[PDB]
């Protein structure tokens, strides 16, 4: 093993450049097989890899886990082993009420609520997708014809009070969240999740390339086809990366 | 006689226009309006001049930002109140990395929030992002010119010396804070250093207008530092047709 | 499944008010099977739970993953399914030069370098464990017998760059961590690891009852790479302290 | 030119130290009109400058337009150039109720909501101004019996939000400035205005001497409209006093 | 030989007399009482806010130093005193509880706090817990129990401020700053136990430099029952509290 | 016997006074109060020492703070309860600019905040700046009684130690933040470091308080560290001297 986590060789990946990375381990499966020849290289604590081939090119599809911390290690861990550009497909939760449930959403930039992009840049660096990468997937969207929305996303270190649910344990929201979920849906904010921020920030500030799609389940102002949608979509735009 | 404060204009002098291309300068103003059809001055009061011109049959109108953040968030939000919907910035800029050369165009995806006036519109986390739309226009134009084009991130300041970590000043000194910290940039692969972007992106972002930022480059920091005139005219000319070329996919 | 991500009804967990939080999924099986009845419940992305029984009383344990956002997706679901008191058991990188690869450490309080536990209580708050989880997992140390320090951990949201790692593909580290490790050798912070902050504040905030342990396997300032062989034997030697404390705080 | 932007050289300013600064280039002629020998000396972008004579002594009056940022501009420029006293001429919208429009303010230090000041001196440090230049303002305030107020101003990067303005194309304020022309005016702060903080704070970290002035056009507790029956005597008042206060610093 | 071997405190490391741990009290008025319960009680020096008297325990020499209020002057005498030979430090202090369960006379041990101070912060940036050390934690909970008292273990607010930072209204102003302004609920929902004004300080800048602390406060007030102390309760309590500092004292020696 | 928390006083014991003189030491305060007519003590507390003196037929409190920002505000505002509307610090210090001499005295127009209490008054942007009659009266004193003046920013310090950058320590080490510190305090003018001024300008000025700070340079951080026996006192002389005359004014 030439990493520390993964568990993975150089030679493992066949010359590799591009990954898929998903949060779901087990949604590595699900879209590795989509591809041409998949075949599962290792799994190792909420890491799973399985390597495909798309258009006659060897890819990589790698679980972050939930949160920046484990994202921020399989990325690295990544780059390691070769790989330049990083597609993320997610789950999401919506915050705009024009937003319906089903619908994919292309992530400019993020609203940084973690802590792991800030172990690569300060606060004030934007975490700013690769304008390739978000082109390939705003054009791969429309080429399967599903309703798309382009904006910035509020990626949380929390699922819970950060993204300001009050259904909890506690059913407190520490001051500083207390009507920040109002606040960003001002703000054009579209939706909520836990990866992007990371994920966006270490890639622009150490030069790799990084594109962010998620697909909507929930909408907080108002399930199995919506993953078929997205999948087809990251897919579809690594085939333009390539 | 007004209908804002500072810029000296009326929704009607407008004549319904949603695009406003904003340069820095004053003086550059009236430059960018000849390349269009009917241009037409309408106000200049204080750093802020405007012009009104046509571009495909279609009204659209020119203003200066002035340098700096806060001067750009009035003339923003003014035109916004008049109905601006859509800001294209044109400006200068100081590049910071060795591939970069003078002459060179740079399109802004987000920018480093080195500012003060950004944080008045939304917290440290929010990104400077640029609209996508307008993003894609610029490149696309300048691809369409045929010019020497990079895509990335700026860093946008609140000042032109130790906030650029310039050490050739009266103090000679540089604050803690920015000690070293164009160094950080260059590794991180910001492109370039300028003051307006940040807020405008910002601002724009978080109120549901649509932001482009574009620049020519007239000095890189890991070369030189005095500028050619006539190759700083020629750039501001090169940029300036991109930017006009760029408003007119967005109409 | 009466919660979102662990997949458990709160009948699965048979009154259970204890848990054991180890970080990796694949080390639920083996503390487990070290008590009596173990009973597999669910797997879900990250998080397997376990169903076992200690003196007579169900206990649960459950993975939180790595890093403090699944940590605090795991503490706060089975929180709502009536675990009261966590006892965390992990893997950590010593950076002190008397502490050996193969000691077991307690942690009273973390530093806190995450971001997760910002979104339970603000920084000032303390990042600290609960005085009777801690003292239960002192004394089980020192009933089985093993080299143990007590102290404070650094928690970080991640491993290379908050852990002043240069071994990575750019080879840098932001201004905020450079001479971190350092800093923190100076203050006499014990070691490294990614999910103690998250968890000790978040309990110390809602009132929930919190223990941090951890085994070396890695020393920051002498040895290179974790060995294979001493790593089985430094996990099941801090494992049987996780477990023997369990007892104490049921 | 020996400067980037002000378009000036050493020689043009002919061993002067001292600069009257607006924020308006409109207003610059009109200033050293009031003054001896008035000359244009140069105008780029937002900067005019002129030259003028007082009591035998060449003065400088330069525009640093709105905000902090070609503000640090103007004065780091005109320091290389000689200058070494800044006397900083104003308008302002005040927020206590006591204040009156016509009135005139001198700031003995601002509350820093500006992003340029930071890159002098860390926010701990204070937007103070120089002694012998606020004595000079009050002096020269008494003399002409001017309404005069002296305390602290609150310096914003935005005419807008950091001026609680809800007047706006979006008819909001962010989270950080709600409520916060409140907190000011229970504080005893007098105004708000652009400009001060940069100054202020870029001239004491660097030992050069910094004065405030400004003329009250609105107050916010009573009314928005600036009245075009006093906005004309208010600046004629506030020039005097920046004019008589240079006078006494030469 | 000497006179003062350090800036403040007017002490040279002979009058220690070889000690190594010290009680450290807010009060000076204090020093004297709680060094009258251990034999051979002597004053030493008085200068400022600082009054130091020695005294022996189980034939051991022992310091009692007062830190005066809050945590600037807290800093001054644990680096004078670490400077003379000290590398254990008890504090004993008043507090005010927050928690509705908590009692007047009940004795509160603190296992970490909340860093509402400054000087915290030149020994250890706020992500640094300012937790107290385990042994001296253990020593101050089970003399508690040993001597019979109503003890809670938990965290502790510890503010520079008496009056907005624990959000007093009844104060000349009436107003507390916008940072402070409904802290005190949002404490009390964490679990915050109580307020006090050097623990913060103390806590953090001993764990941060190798010397052992130990934090145990008696509580005079509850700020959800009451703002101002019986003068009765108070001095039963500071003797109930003083006696469980001297008992920890004596099983760290 | 008492209308406060912790002072041990009524409005009675003040006899209509308005103003005080506040040292950092409590064994200071009968020396000042000696200075001016009939001196008594009126209480003693903790760090609290009060006394009441007669300035030109007129009450004046002399009363302790303590060493550090949460004593003193513990004092000011129990004070100015008791009806203390103008507050005239005298201090000591150590100056770190080489030009200042020990023996000298210094007026403070505001202070950098290197404190934690003048924070639970005023967010951090705020000034922690002196009252302009207060600072004019102790500049006018400090020619009264013919002194060597300097006027300026003074650091002030929630510790005497590492946040005045002292390595003579037990660790030996200081924290990152204050590494390097009084070089840059050094280079951006600041005269010196004393440990009570911010928080009782920021308190007083952001509460309609009227504070002036004065202090007597002891020691030099750039020549020497031990203060002298024999200097102490003419410098503490001087210092008190012009706080006492600046009251004068003030009454
Ligand atoms: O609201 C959300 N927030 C969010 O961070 N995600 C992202 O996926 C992360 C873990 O489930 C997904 C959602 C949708 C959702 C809603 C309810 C239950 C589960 C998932
Ligand atoms: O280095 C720069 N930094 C920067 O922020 N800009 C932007 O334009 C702003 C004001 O002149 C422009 C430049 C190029 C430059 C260099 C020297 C003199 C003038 C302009
Ligand atoms: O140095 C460390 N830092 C750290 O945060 N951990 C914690 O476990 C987290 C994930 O592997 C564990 C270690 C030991 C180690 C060292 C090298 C490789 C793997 C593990
Ligand atoms: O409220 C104000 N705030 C403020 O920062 N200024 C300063 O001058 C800046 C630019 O116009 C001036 C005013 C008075 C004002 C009010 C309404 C319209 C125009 C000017
Ligand atoms: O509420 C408090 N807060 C607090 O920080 N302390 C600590 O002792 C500090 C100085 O009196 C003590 C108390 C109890 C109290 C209440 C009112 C008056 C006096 C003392
Ligand atoms: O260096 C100093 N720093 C400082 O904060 N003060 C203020 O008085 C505070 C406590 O002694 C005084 C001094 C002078 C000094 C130097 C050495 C010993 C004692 C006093
Ligand atoms: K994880
Ligand atoms: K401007
Ligand atoms: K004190």
């Amino acid at each position: 093993s030439d990493v520390f986590h993964l568990g993975l060789t150089k030679n493992d990946l066949q010359g590799a450049t591009l990954a898929i990375v998903p949060g779901d381990p087990d949604r590595v499966e699900k879209i590795a097989a989509l591809m041409d020849k998949p075949v599962k290289l290792a799994s190792h604590r909420e890491f799973t890899t399985w390597r495909a081939e798309l258009d006659g090119k060897p890819v990589i599809v790698c679980s972050t886990g939930i949160g920046g911390p484990s994202t921020s290690i399989a990325v690295e861990e990544l780059a390691q082993l070769g790989i330049r550009t990083f597609l993320r497909i997610g789950t999401t939760g919506a915050i705009q009420p024009h937003i319906n449930v089903g619908d994919v959403l292309v992530t400019t930039a993020s609203v940084r609520l973690d802590g792991a992009s800030l172990h690569f840049a300060p606060l004030e660096f934007p975490a700013v997708a690769d304008f390739e990468c978000t082109t390939a997937l705003v054009e791969a969207a429309k080429s399967i014809g599903a309703t798309t929305h382009v904006g910035v996303t509020a990626s949380s270190d929390t699922f819970y009070p950060g993204q300001e649910r009050y259904d909890t344990y506690s059913g407190r929201v520490v001051r500083h969240f207390k009507g920040s979920m109002e606040e960003w849906q001002a703000m054009g904010v579209m939706n909520y999740e836990m990866e992007s921020a990371t994920l966006l920030t270490m890639c622009a500030s150490q030069g790799l390339r990084a594109g962010m799609v998620a697909g909507v389940i929930v909408n907080r102002t108002q399930m199995k086809q919506t993953e078929s949608h997205a999948v087809k979509i990251v897919v579809e735009a690594a085939r333009r990366l390539l």
